[PDB]
């Protein structure tokens, strides 16, 4: 895309985590074909010399003896003399792949799952805000991973970051509120992640460790470890954490209904290993809050829309009274301004404009309206910041920063027109918005920036944005009047 | 009415079941003040002479040395000889009660609840319809307790009951799609259970175990077992379950936004106990199951409205492009139509009536038109059932079996009149519903009733009821007239 960033695929690496072990087979012997290169730190041969032998010359008895459960479920727990490890299993690159990994050890670690998920579950959770839901589900991961910090990182439409919610051990710093640069976090990444929706980087202080051979033959590349757990991150994003002053992290995709809404961050001072259970354990916590945050937002609007009928048909009613309309409006403008939370609305439904509210002058709605009259919106048409549209009311930011226009008739120059004053906002970025990274000599080698602090960008000229709920009443209001 | 079958002091009966002990102390030496008459078992003293006696003495070692916990987060595990019973506390009529009943005895039942959670969360549950939601439950909760049979439970409005989903072993006698009288769950209870989200009775054969003594001495009544689990319930629901041959039945309420929508039952004709822990794990998954229904509840009928004001709309670029109307209605004839999913529409906007599509004759729709005015609403107004009402048309059920007027001013009689014709429904009962429960001679006694086959009722005259929807698109339907 933009950068080289957006280009270094992340998946095609050929790097584990010295966390584990990765083993790759194929065919109907099961050959080995590529192995990590720590692999006598579990198996006791050379991997050089293991290459081209059959899984049942290879991997320990220990682990052969859960050979069916294995490839039955995906994961067994396994004792070696090294401890209890969790195997993995998974396809890739015409391989059955294996990766070992150290196992859990604390036995009611699942009950203590089922807690964090009643914190989070629960009726009557959130009557105090949308916001503890996000806080609640910071907490409880928090609770369940003993990190120093977790936070809830949700995606603009712009895909920049800012931090909703945090739950921190104390001595740790502060990122809540703080936005954070679209760059932060490619879209390969962000692809990637719409996938898999784990992912731990256990040492960021710790050297990838390299398959060996560090390509399949036939395939001229590295295995493809977009599946893999033990997959090493991109060493710009392990310069990042460095810079973060942080030796380890773990994050769970926020999908709903699909799209990454954000993440849950997790970051640690030190290096810690998180097992694969607990790993999970995280998951349906995740989940959970997606599926929570859904049935609220959904209840938000509804209730949103009922206030909003409830205009609709009191101005209804104050119509078909009595009078023509330019009675009605007169004393009803205090809900014409409503339906949208507007504060000023223009009407050129036959003669001179019917102003009322805070509104531009007439010449200017005069010329506003020629132009509207030009472009190809079909029944409604919203914007926030007019002044880059058609910078006639560029200056007027006071009453005229957000318009919102509906179209009371065919190919007729008859609207009305809702204006919306732009209201200031402090977005606190961490690190300069300026440069998200500092670019070798060369354009060659780029470098993250190790300046997390708070910088202070003021948005101005642009009114808050038009609502659902808004857009729905004032098509509303089209259906209303002649 | 109130049955006998409501005012059934069900929290006075004064006895517990087989499997658990009951121990209730007071003041600041706890002493013993009631006791369940089985406390022998697992004390090692008749129970009548450690009444009177403080904490310390009676209670052995095990369950003292955690007091503690237990006090603060409600119970705890607590291994003496006689097994690993858990140990729960809660207070009641001034006495602290302390509850003995034995506990899970199987490692991983946790790591399974969590398993089944992700069962119902999912990327997506009900994605083959809110129908798959419950079922899928009714599978999880079976799944995880072990019951025979597992059903899911909805009251209607009038606290009448359907089974909808159900999960059942082989050669199972099973009750999915069929009613239940309201009677079956009396009034007192649903309050009680509207407290009490679960419960169990373990033998249904079994017999209640005496308190001691029977009434509390300084009320005068027996102890309130509202906050019980070991709670005996009352004798004519036991014969029920006797009727049914079924032996153990457990059964968790459905809550949602404060409004008892149903209950997970749960049967096995065996006796069988489920533990508190395992108990309590249905309950997130009784939980999580509201949760995931509020959501899908929420999201059909914004699917639903948008489609209304869409054509609402599509109804007004009707408007401004024909300076027609009674044809312009007769054009788009079925949009109106079907924004109240109906069959015809009446209207009187002045001269003659507007009748469109099925609907009744003329000197008809006037006859419930006049008589119309004279009801006591004020802008939506509606019946599935014409005739209870007006039964000057009872008899056309074809056309106009349910109503749903809208005023189009205040005074002066102008509307708009969608029609239904009947819809006819076959619901079969379990057992004859005339006769839901049977009286002694003298009628100060009532069994439940002799059996439970399907008894089938066919309803007629009644319409499909008007959703939100039907009544909002109606409302700004109104609206784009005045
Ligand atoms: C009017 C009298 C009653 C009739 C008739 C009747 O059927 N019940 C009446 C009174 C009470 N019912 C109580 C509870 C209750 N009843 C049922 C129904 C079933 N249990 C089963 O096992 C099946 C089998 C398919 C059915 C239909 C249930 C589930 C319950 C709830 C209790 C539980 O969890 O088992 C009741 C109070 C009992 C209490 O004290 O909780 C009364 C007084
Ligand atoms: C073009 C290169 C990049 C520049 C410049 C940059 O700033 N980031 C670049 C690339 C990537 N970021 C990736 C993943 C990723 N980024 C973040 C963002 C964070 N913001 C913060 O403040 C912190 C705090 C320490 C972080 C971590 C996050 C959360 C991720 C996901 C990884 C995780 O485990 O949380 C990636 C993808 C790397 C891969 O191999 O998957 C790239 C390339």
């Amino acid at each position: 895309d933009l950068s080289q960033c957006d280009r270094e695929p992340i998946h095609l690496l050929g790097g584990i985590q010295s966390h584990g072990v990765l083993l790759a087979f194929r065919g109907p012997d099961r050959l080995l074909e590529v192995v990590s290169a720590n692999a006598q730190a579990l198996l006791g041969r050379p991997p050089e010399t293991l290459l081209g032998q059959p899984v049942g010359r290879v991997l320990p008895a220990e682990v052969l003896a859960q050979w069916e459960p294995l490839v039955a479920r995906g994961s067994v727990r396994v004792v070696l003399p090294a401890g209890a490890y969790r195997a993995l299993l998974h396809e890739s690159d015409g391989l059955t792949v294996l990766e070992l990994e150290p196992a859990e050890l604390q036995p009611g670690m699942e009950e203590t799952a089922l807690e964090v998920v009643r914190r989070l579950v629960s009726p009557l959770a959130g009557v105090k805000g949308t916001q503890a839901l996000l806080q609640t589900a910071a907490d409880t991961v928090r609770a369940l991973t003993g990190f120093d910090r977790v936070m809830v990182y949700r995606f603009d439409a712009d895909w920049h970051g800012e931090v909703l919610a945090e739950s921190k051990r104390g001595g740790m710093d502060g990122f809540l509120g703080m936005h954070f640069p679209a760059t932060d976090i490619p879209v390969q990444a962000r692809a990637l992640y719409t996938r898999n929706p784990l992912r731990l980087i256990a040492d960021a202080r710790a050297r990838p460790v390299p398959l060996l051979p560090p390509v399949v033959p036939a395939l001229g590349r590295p295995l493809d470890l977009s599946n893999s757990a033990l997959r090493s991150v991109s060493p710009v994003h392990l310069e990042y954490l460095r810079n973060m002053g942080v030796g380890a992290s773990f994050s769970l995709s926020l999908l709903k209904e699909g799209v990454l809404w954000g993440l849950i961050a997790c970051h640690h001072l030190e290096p810690l290993h998180i097992s694969h259970e607990r790993r999970r354990a995280c998951e349906v916590l995740t989940q959970l809050l997606a599926l929570q945050l859904s049935a609220e937002e959904r209840a938000a609007e509804a209730s949103e829309d009922a206030h909003r009928a409830a205009l609709l048909g009191q101005l209804a009613t104050a119509m078909g009274e009595g009078g023509t309309l330019e009675e009605v409006l007169e004393k009803e403008s205090e809900r014409v301004l409503a339906l949208t939370g507007a504060a000023g609305v223009a009407l050129l439904l036959g003669e001179e404009p019917l102003l009322v509210g805070c509104t531009p002058a007439q010449d200017e709605v005069e010329a506003l309206v020629a132009w509207l009259a030009t472009q190809p919106f079909q029944t409604s048409f919203h914007t926030d910041r007019l002044g880059t549209v058609y910078p006639p009311l560029a200056a007027r930011a006071d009453v005229a920063a957000g318009i919102l226009a509906v179209r009371l008739a065919p190919a007729a120059a008859r609207f009305a027109i809702w204006f919306r004053p732009e209201v200031a906002r402090t977005i606190s970025w961490a690190g300069n918005p300026r440069k998200p990274a500092e670019p070798e000599p060369g354009h060659q080698r780029l470098h993250p920036r190790g300046s997390f602090q708070a910088w202070e960008e003021t948005v101005r000229d642009t009114s808050l944005p038009w609502k659902r709920a808004d857009l729905g009443a004032a098509e509303g209001f089209r259906g209303a009047l002649v």
